[PDB]
């Protein structure tokens, strides 16, 4: 059922923000201080929002079946910051961090549009939504990638492993979206909860960890 | 079905033993043979528990519903040994030893109360147990990690990894209780029974092959 | 339920096709291409599969069940090139690929008729299936791991980590045909198809990536 799936969020969320929150505090220096508070505030912002899921709010019945819209509202706050975590191990530019949270907005708005519209309309905002996501793999693909390896050149096994865990993760999500209720109704309303608390809790838990063990190889 | 999980389990387990059986044999050393040997008597407890259960033994009618008392008295086992896993890698001190099979033979023994007893008597033992385990993590994170490190400089990583690993996985059992219905009740009978097999299965071989890569790093 | 995890199929490994093949394509080397080109081909396979399974195809009623004996026909032709990967890594020597392959075809073949046979027939065909595969357990164990150990002094933990990953993966296939109703019944005909499912998935996309950092590591 999905409120164990909610519930099951609920407490991972809130145990990964209490174990970053100890790394935060009695943290060795400010680079590993910043990327334990990076972590901290994406588990906080996730755990704000299986609570709210949980507790029957953010959910409302559109064209004849609930939604969690609440979801669009709170990973508009903790992805740009799963992006930061990139960012900041890579030293990334500014302009390119612009372009980064400039197209994951977007994504994020047509892909809220696609989720509150009905079909066949839905599928047009879907594939602007991917389109948006597919200029994100781009991004971190190529320009991300060849700055944060010329700036760590005996680490370059380091931003291969952070952009392609990263890549995995993301792309789960609009499978997930085209084959729940939304697209092609292949699984129920229950399967939609359970596969995003397992991908949430992966892509913000999961990359939590990935991106700490990341630092220890750059040194 | 539970039965399926418990044969899944039952069969899992097994093939682990065999895996380190076969490694206690043929092993390079002392320090070698003996680790094999730690996770090959851990996977035989886990194989007998689990074929057990899925013969329909250990189990009895409490408070309503089925219950697999026959799992604390095998973790009861299991569990100091792969605690031993950890101690043994670390060279940790016998008083130190003595207190982690300590608060862990607590945490069990209150743990099989707040399982056999009624609600809301069984929150009290369930927050005793959970404070028995928090005394782990504790011991764990702290005393073992400092001594551990110390006693081997270039690998802090790899304690660094053994004591996460083994907080991860130790942490979602407390958390699959309090959502069964021994606690809250947001899932079946069922899912408990799959929960705790994944959990098991991971603690058990998953950890086994974790330690020997531990072994590894530290040569 | 089966439609679904058919379809999760589908998507996976279509995605694993797109990122192997732009590895293919902008390769450092040679001996990147081909590895980029194994598990393209190996994906490209396995998205047929699934493709011909969603849309009704390649299954017939056999003994009272629906039967995907279409897994067996590409089985046939993506496992040879798993073994190749490592074989491919190994630098093994052309005898000892043509015993693997040999023993890999054995044991589809009398697996297939397993499956296609009623019960209890059945059983002494998954045995002799059972016992190719033991063979296959061997040959990468022994006469495979020290002749690429021999060749890779310093990279002895490589191949002890894809053998170690390779008979994981691969064991599972019998533990769920035998539990399944081809064997003991323990679970029903969509469990079947999601444990296949995820373990194609992990076998052929996760394998791909674990042969490719395997391949980083020996320069
Ligand atoms: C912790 C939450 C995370 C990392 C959210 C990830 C969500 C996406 C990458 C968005 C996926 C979508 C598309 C690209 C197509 C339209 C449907 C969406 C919103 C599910
Ligand atoms: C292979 C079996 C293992 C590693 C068993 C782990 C069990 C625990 C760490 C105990 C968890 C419990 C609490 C801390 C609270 C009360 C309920 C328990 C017994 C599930
Ligand atoms: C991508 C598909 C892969 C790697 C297929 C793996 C299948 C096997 C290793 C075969 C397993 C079987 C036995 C050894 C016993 C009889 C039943 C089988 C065919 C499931
Ligand atoms: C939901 C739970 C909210 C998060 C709670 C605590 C974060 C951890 C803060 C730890 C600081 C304590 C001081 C210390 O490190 O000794
Ligand atoms: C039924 C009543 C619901 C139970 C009440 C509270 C749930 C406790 C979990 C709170 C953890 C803090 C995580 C957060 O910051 O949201
Ligand atoms: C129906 C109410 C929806 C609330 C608005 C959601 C905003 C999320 C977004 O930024 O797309
Ligand atoms: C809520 C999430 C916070 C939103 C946006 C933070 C993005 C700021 C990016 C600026 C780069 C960091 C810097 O100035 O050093
Ligand atoms: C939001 C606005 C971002 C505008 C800045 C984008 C600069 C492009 C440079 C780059 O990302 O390579
Ligand atoms: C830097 C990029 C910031 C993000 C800008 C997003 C662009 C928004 C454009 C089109 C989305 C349409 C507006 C959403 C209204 C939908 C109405 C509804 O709720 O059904
Ligand atoms: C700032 C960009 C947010 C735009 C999204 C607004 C659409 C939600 C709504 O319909 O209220
Ligand atoms: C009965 C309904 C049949 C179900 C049809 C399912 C077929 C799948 C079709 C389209 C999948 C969408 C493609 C995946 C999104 C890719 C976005 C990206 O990451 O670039
Ligand atoms: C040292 C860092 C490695 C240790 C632990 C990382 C594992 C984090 C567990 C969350 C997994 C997410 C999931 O798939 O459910
Ligand atoms: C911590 C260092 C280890 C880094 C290696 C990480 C490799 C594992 C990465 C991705 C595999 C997990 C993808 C599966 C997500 C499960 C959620 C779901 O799809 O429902
Ligand atoms: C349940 C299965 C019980 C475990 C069985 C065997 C453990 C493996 C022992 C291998 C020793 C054989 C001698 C050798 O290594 O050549
Ligand atoms: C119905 C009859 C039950 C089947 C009988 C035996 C199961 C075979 C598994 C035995 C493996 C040995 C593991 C162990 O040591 O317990
Ligand atoms: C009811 C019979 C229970 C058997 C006693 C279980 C002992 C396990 C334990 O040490 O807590
Ligand atoms: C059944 C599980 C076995 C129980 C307890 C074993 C604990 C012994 C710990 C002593 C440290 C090992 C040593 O003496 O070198
Ligand atoms: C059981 C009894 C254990 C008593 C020994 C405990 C010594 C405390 C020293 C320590 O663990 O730091
Ligand atoms: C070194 C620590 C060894 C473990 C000692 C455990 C302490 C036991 C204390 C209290 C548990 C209560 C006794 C259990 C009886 C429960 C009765 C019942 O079965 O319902
Ligand atoms: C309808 C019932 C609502 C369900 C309420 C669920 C709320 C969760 C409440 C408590 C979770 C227990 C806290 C997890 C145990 C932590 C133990 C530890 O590892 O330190
Ligand atoms: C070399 C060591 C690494 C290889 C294999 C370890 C993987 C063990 C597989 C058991 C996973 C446990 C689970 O989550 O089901
Ligand atoms: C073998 C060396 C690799 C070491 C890195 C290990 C990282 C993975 C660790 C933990 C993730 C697994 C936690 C999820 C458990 C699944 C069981 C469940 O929760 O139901
Ligand atoms: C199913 C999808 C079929 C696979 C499709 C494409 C494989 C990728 C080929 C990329 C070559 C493009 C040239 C380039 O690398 O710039
Ligand atoms: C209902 C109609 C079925 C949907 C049609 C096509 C599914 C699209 C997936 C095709 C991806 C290519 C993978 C392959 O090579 O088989
Ligand atoms: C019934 C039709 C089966 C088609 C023949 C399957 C061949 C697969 C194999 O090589 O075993
Ligand atoms: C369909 C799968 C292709 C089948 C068989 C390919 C096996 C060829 C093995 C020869 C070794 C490679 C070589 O000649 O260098
Ligand atoms: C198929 C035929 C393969 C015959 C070649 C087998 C040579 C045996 C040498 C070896 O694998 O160690
Ligand atoms: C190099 C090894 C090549 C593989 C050879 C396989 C050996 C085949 C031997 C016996 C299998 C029996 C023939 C299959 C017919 C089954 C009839 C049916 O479909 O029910
Ligand atoms: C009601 C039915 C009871 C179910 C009985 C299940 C007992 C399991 C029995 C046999 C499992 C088969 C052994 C696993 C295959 C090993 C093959 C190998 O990898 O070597
Ligand atoms: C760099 C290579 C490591 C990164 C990613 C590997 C993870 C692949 C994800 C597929 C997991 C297969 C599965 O279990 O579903
Ligand atoms: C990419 C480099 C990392 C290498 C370490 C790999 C360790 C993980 C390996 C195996 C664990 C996965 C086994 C579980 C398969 C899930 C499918 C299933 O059983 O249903
Ligand atoms: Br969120
Ligand atoms: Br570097
Ligand atoms: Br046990
Ligand atoms: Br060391
Ligand atoms: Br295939
Ligand atoms: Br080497």
């Amino acid at each position: 059922m999905t409120q164990a799936w909610l519930w099951i969020g609920v407490i991972s969320m809130a145990l990964g923000s209490v174990f970053f929150g100890f790394g935060a505090h009695n943290a060795k220096n400010e680079r590993w201080q910043i990327l334990y508070t990076l972590n901290f505030f994406i588990c906080l912002i996730a755990a704000g929002l299986y609570l709210a899921m949980a507790l029957g709010l953010g959910v409302n019945v559109i064209n004849g079946r609930p939604t969690y819209w609440v979801r669009f509202v709170t990973w508009f706050c903790s992805t740009p910051l799963l992006l930061l975590d990139l960012t900041f191990l890579g030293r990334t530019s500014l302009p390119l961090t612009g372009s980064l949270l400039g197209a994951n907005a977007y994504m994020l708005v047509t892909g809220f549009v696609a989720t509150v519209t009905p079909k066949p309309m839905s599928y047009i905002w879907y594939i602007v939504s991917c389109a948006a996501y597919l200029a994100i793999v781009y991004l971190l693909a190529q320009p991300y990638r060849i700055a944060a390896e010329r700036k760590h050149p005996r680490s370059k096994q380091a931003f291969r492993t952070l952009v392609t865990v990263h890549l995995v993760l993301w792309t789960l999500y609009p499978i997930v979206w085209i084959l729940s209720p939304e697209g092609f109704s292949t699984f129920t309303q229950g399967s939609e909860t359970m596969f995003y608390t397992l991908l949430d809790i992966a892509s913000k838990v999961g990359f939590g960890f990935l991106s700490l063990n990341t630092l220890h190889t750059l040194e």
